[PDB]
């Protein structure tokens, strides 16, 4: 190839991306964002697994996905509480 970043597009990839932006996000406190981002590349990546016969991805794939996966939880689970920790509103939440 050529590096360039222009082409490089595809279903899995989409999760790459998100994936990727995740992390940064991640690193950026931004772990509301991030989570998403990390469930959007999961989910993507689930298919692509589901869809992946070889031994070996699969292998790499669902190592991808959970470790994405544990990270995201982690991130919800701290989200969720951050949520009601907000302690800030009309009344309750």
């Amino acid at each position: 190839g050529s590096s360039g970043s222009s082409g490089q597009d595809s279903d899995s990839t989409a999760a790459v991306a998100v994936l990727k932006r995740a992390v940064e996000l991640d690193a950026e406190s931004r772990y509301q964002q991030a989570l998403v981002c990390y469930q959007e590349g999961i989910d993507m990546l689930l298919q692509v697994l589901k869809g992946t016969k070889e031994s070996s991805k699969r292998c790499v794939l669902r190592t991808k996905i959970s470790g994405y996966m544990d990270r995201a939880e982690n991130i919800k689970k701290y989200l969720d509480q951050e949520k009601e920790d907000g302690k800030s509103g009309p009344s309750s939440g």
